[PDB]
């Protein structure tokens, strides 16, 4: 039978019933011992009221916003009897204000992205770098400094933002064992970005490509995608952004730094999913990918850094997103950003909806002596209804790693503000394994001058094939 | 039932039998007195074999090549006892090389591009100027010059190239009209690019977009078009190409102009089909095209530029391409240059395969009092079938002006070398527009700076929308 792996004794409130929401659930109710009428859900959607009323569980209709999110949540978090956990799973809603109200209330909280109260994306009077990733980032370090310890609130762990933490640990790992490095498994930060400088890893890709195919062509004027079309849109009109590598030697123009913060990243003033990447995955092979930001582009170089005694970087990994959406997503930013504005409606595929395809997403590993390493998930949509309801391929990565940080949060309670690169990776991804279909390691000699120069001159270093020279398509 | 317009006394000789050919040939039939024993189609395929013997037509196949087109094509287009007709709709083949041996043998002659034996177009010795429309299109001018008059050979004379010449001097006189101006349409050249100066004409988009959708999806390895892939795959890998207004103050570091020739255009360091430039049709409204390379976006520009006494250009208008072709197609794009190299296979949509769409080509001037004026064809997939066999929207827009520009031959006996800005428009559009669906005007207040600046900076000039600094994607 399916593993049970702890009890919950108080509320369970699930803050959004959207794709998300909807496949945690079922993972919640499969893997969690507690009376069934402690899970309360909230979401101001029809669509997800009838749903959630097909499902049996308690529902709230209401938009959780600035003004009522105190008065609204305190009262589901701290009906106890025992320990709440607050499963964010919302838009337009500030993860930091919900995550420190929990943290106030003594109820776990755990979300996967740094969401703000809605009108903070499209804030005209907002600098981009205010509207960067980073940023948002930022407030949650700070909140940590300003509260250490205290009950653990879990910030960023979906699939990616998340999962893909825990396979950068793996991957890294892996390469060792391949390339004969010797040494026993790293258990600090620091022993894990000296693993990944002494390796050679001069940068990291969260290497997607969803190749999930509806069984209707896309509508004209309508944005298709797999998982949040709001959620996505809002990432894709952030800057993009990057982790940057200390072995970088060029940026574009239109690149900007930050005066404070980790130091970790760069963002430039472009829309992340009007920006293309030449990337790579194992059945994509050789693809353009969209830079759009990501938490963990950020999360991910500022873990892996090493400083010298006077806190200056000495190594640092590149690492950023290289996205290839469904098919009708990539036509539906096309539409959008060709229009200069949203689509007048938005739709979600459905598992049912859906006539094959796969969420293959993974971390691609590079500069090291076997040139490039991609380490990840080919979870198929077959395989996800055999095995979990409710949900595409895409949607089951992210459930069952938000699944995967609350059994985490649950074994330590007690141990603040963390990211997924915070948590035990190996725990994780033991919990996560069941939902991931082929978990596989591929090297490959690709790199981003495979067959260039061409027909026309080229603004390419060949002396370092993995340049974001290289990378960025312009 | 359908008129016929002339006999034809000779052999028609059908070089290309893919899709343009294909749905050429039932209008050739239907629009021409001939005994059926005087047309003959030449095609390498074996599947345009098999697709002319259910057709009940004479058919050769061979391929067409500098070492044999004199010893196979002579004595057919000299048969007899009558002018024959040259109807070239082939790739692979050098264009002049063809017209100048049907002129010398006074065959009438008709192609819709300007294509060179094989060899030519992804020869990276040839420098890129060399290799543009701009190149290609200077020989047939310079062919006509060193031999004037004589046999009439029609070049370019498709869709786009060819039938939207036409609708430049229809949108032109329409715009004249819409003002109250009242009096003798142009009938030189000079008196043509007056009139586009007069109306304050700054540029001309070519403004297409293929909504044709497919009863299955894309898919994986497969270019998929609605016309030649071959075809579509050469030019998109030619430079970007533009005429090149007297209106535009800026122009990209990586463009460049042409030494000698008619002086009217520039070109980009960078393939056609990855660029993209911001345009507008009445169904699309705001869309992206692509700045694919046409012969049309320099014979336009040449045609309506005004000179000095010193000879020197003093109005010119931009021109070029702003194509949007079908969904499929642009996912083929996305693929051929995100793995940069070609698809394994590739595939035409049959109009079996289609379940809906249309082929929506204008021209969109703007710049004048009102704007922006979008005039061209709606032809849709379900129209197409109503009037005319064996193709997609997309082949017959192109077939019909084959058409038109046979009428017009048999109408002109000795006219020489002649382009489609050379032809008589109201004739030509008389003939062709009951395959066209609507051919309608449509005014729009939309410019390239709509919404712009937003969320991000960007180099635009905004006392002027429609410069082309504003217009391309950067
Ligand atoms: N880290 C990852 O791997 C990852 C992956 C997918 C999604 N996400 C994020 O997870 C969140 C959910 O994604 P999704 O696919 O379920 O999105 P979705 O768009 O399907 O659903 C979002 C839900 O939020 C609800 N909502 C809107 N305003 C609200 C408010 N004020 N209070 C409460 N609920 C509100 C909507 O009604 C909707 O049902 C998004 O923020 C998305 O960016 C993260
Ligand atoms: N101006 C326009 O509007 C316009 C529009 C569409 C196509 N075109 C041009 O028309 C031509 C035909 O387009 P299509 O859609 O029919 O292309 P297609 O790819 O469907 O067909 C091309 C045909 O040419 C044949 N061919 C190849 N090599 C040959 C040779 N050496 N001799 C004779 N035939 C040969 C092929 O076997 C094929 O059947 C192309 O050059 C294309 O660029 C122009
Ligand atoms: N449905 C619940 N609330 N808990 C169920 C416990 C897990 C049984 N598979
Ligand atoms: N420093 C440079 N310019 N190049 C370094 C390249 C390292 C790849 N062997
Ligand atoms: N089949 C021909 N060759 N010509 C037919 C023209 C008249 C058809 N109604």
């Amino acid at each position: 039978d399916w593993p049970v792996y702890h009890r919950i004794d108080g509320p369970i409130v699930m803050i959004g019933f959207g794709s998300i929401g909807r496949g945690t659930l079922p993972l919640i109710e499969r893997h969690f011992a507690f009376d069934r009428s402690k899970l309360v859900v909230i979401d101001p959607s029809d669509e997800a009221r009838k749903l959630a009323e097909a499902r049996g569980v308690r529902f709230i209709q209401q938009a959780v916003t600035r003004d009522n999110y105190r008065e609204l949540l305190v009262p589901l978090l701290t009906a106890g009897p025992g320990q709440g956990f607050c499963v964010n799973l919302s838009v337009d809603t500030s993860s930091l204000d919900i995550m420190e109200l929990a943290r106030e209330n003594g109820a776990l909280y755990i979300d996967t992205v740094v969401e703000p109260w809605l009108g903070f994306y499209f804030d005209p009077d907002l600098k981009p770098e205010a509207r960067s990733n980073y940023a948002l980032r930022e407030t949650v370090l700070a909140a940590r400094r300003n509260k250490p310890g205290g009950t653990t609130a879990v910030s960023c762990c979906g699939a990616n933002p998340g999962m893909v933490s825990w396979f950068v640990k793996q991957a890294l790992v892996n390469l060792a064992a391949d390339l004969g490095v010797t040494g026993e498994e790293p258990t600090t930060r620091e022993e894990w970005a000296r693993l990944a400088m002494d390796l050679g890893v001069k940068g990291i890709h969260i290497a997607e490509r969803d190749t999930q195919r509806a069984s209707f062509p896309k509508p004209f004027d309508v944005f298709v995608n797999t998982w949040s079309v709001e959620g996505f849109v809002s990432e894709g009109l952030q800057p993009a952004e990057l982790g940057w590598g200390t072995f970088e030697r060029w940026m574009p123009d239109n690149a900007r730094g930050h005066d404070s913060g980790c130091g970790a990243g760069i963002y430039l003033l472009q829309p992340g999913a009007n920006t293309r990447v030449r990337s790579w995955t194992p059945t994509a092979m050789a693809q353009y990918g969209f830079l759009v930001t990501h938490n963990e582009s950020i999360s991910i170089a500022d873990f892996l850094t090493v400083r010298d005694a006077a806190g200056q970087a000495v190594y640092r990994p590149t690492c950023h997103y290289a996205y290839h959406p469904c098919n009708d997503a990539v036509l539906s930013l096309h539409e959008m950003f060709g229009s200069g504005k949203r689509q007048s409606d938005w739709r979600i595929l459905d598992e049912t909806e859906i006539v094959d395809g796969i969420d293959e997403l993974g971390v691609l590993l590079y500069g090291h002596g076997k040139n490039a390493y991609w380490y990840g998930s080919q979870l198929s949509i077959e395989e996800t209804r055999r095995i979990a309801p409710d949900q595409n391929a895409t949607g089951l990565q992210v459930s069952s790693a938000v699944l995967a940080g609350m059994v985490w949060a649950l074994e330590n309670p007690n141990a603040g503000i963390v990211e997924a690169d915070d948590l035990d990776f190996r725990r994780c991804l033991e919990v996560q394994t069941p939902y991931l279909g082929p978990v596989v390691g591929v090297y490959t000699d690709w790199t981003p001058l495979a067959g260039r120069p061409g027909l026309f001159p080229e603004d390419i270093d060949t002396s370092d094939p993995w340049q974001f020279r290289n990378v960025l398509v312009r």
